[PDB]
């Protein structure tokens, strides 16, 4: 039962904004959308009725771990731009933790979207599809938020094939095991193959972590969604990056759409564009299209 006495009444007055009576929301928990590690995501409805994504943090039985997390990503309320996914609210309610109601993605995560084969997405739609990100990613760097793990698989579709970056916040979770590992210093799973190179070493996140992150992504969406690095272990990865070795050009990938995944990945953080100016590169190489 999560009190609000136990939230810091700091934390009550963010919240306030955003909470959903439990009257106002149906959710169908025999009807499973996602899987995350802090609970699953449900078919729900909000109401004038609007449908929506449940993600519960019943996994998440501490109060105080609850209280962190509803801490740091209540910002998101604050937010708004097409390309960034917004928050619907928050429904307290008589036992368990709080449930986080998000918009309905009619087209699931970017990654499972392009490499499904009946959909076979053409180069210009994949190019497409990362200059939404890159224009999302503008607007969160200008917040001076740092997203910490941006992905293809990170990344959801509604139904107006909008690209929405996504997985922040309180929508934060781990929604595909395979791809998070603990060998790494910190101990604790991270998704050390979408990670800069002095992320791994010094383990900080910055705005600049975050643009290799979307050349990776980039690279992703050229691939029509292969694993990246499948040949190199999560025990490598460092120093791999550090012989100077990156992800190769994809079959179909332009050439000057390689040019910007590598300048993504230069081991001067400062070196490496801003999300402002990739927008330009990448619509300019859209456009040519
Ligand atoms: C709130 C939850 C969510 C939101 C809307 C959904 N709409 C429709 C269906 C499921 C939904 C799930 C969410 N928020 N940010 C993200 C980012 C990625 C993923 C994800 C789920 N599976 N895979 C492979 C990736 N989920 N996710």
């Amino acid at each position: 039962h999560i009190d609000l006495s136990a939230l810091n009444p700091e934390l009550v007055q963010a919240v306030q904004h955003v909470v959903i009576g439990p009257s106002s929301l149906i959710v169908h928990f025999n009807e499973v959308i996602g899987r995350g590690h802090f609970g699953c995501v449900y078919h729900g409805t909000l109401l004038k009725k609007i449908h929506c994504a449940v993600k519960s943090l019943n996994r998440i039985t501490d109060i105080g771990e609850v209280s962190q997390f509803l801490t740091e990503g209540i910002i998101m309320k604050d937010f708004s731009h097409p390309n960034v996914l917004s928050l619907l609210g928050i429904c307290l309610r008589s036992e368990g933790s709080p449930l986080v109601v998000l918009p309905y993605m009619k087209h699931g995560d970017l990654r499972n979207f392009i490499r499904n084969e009946t959909h076979n997405p053409t180069v210009k739609d994949l190019i497409g599809f990362g200059l939404q990100v890159a224009k999302g990613m503008k607007y969160l760097a200008s917040k001076k938020f740092v997203h910490r793990d941006l992905a293809a698989r990170n990344c959801m579709l509604d139904e107006k094939f909008t690209v929405k970056v996504a997985d922040f916040g309180l929508a934060r979770d781990m929604y595909d095991k395979e791809y998070y590992s603990v060998h790494n210093k910190t101990g604790a799973k991270l998704p050390v193959k979408w990670m800069a190179l002095e992320s791994l070493q010094t383990q900080k996140f910055t705005t600049k972590s975050d643009v290799w992150s979307f050349g990776v992504l980039l690279w992703e969406l050229m691939t029509r969604g292969a694993p990246p690095y499948p040949d190199v272990n999560t025990f490598d990865i460092t120093v791999y990056l550090l012989q100077g070795r990156r992800l190769l050009q994809p079959e179909y990938c332009p050439d000057p759409l390689y040019e910007v995944m590598l300048k993504c990945w230069h081991p001067k953080a400062e070196m490496r564009p801003s999300f402002s100016e990739l927008v330009s590169r990448i619509s300019a190489i859209f456009s040519t299209f």
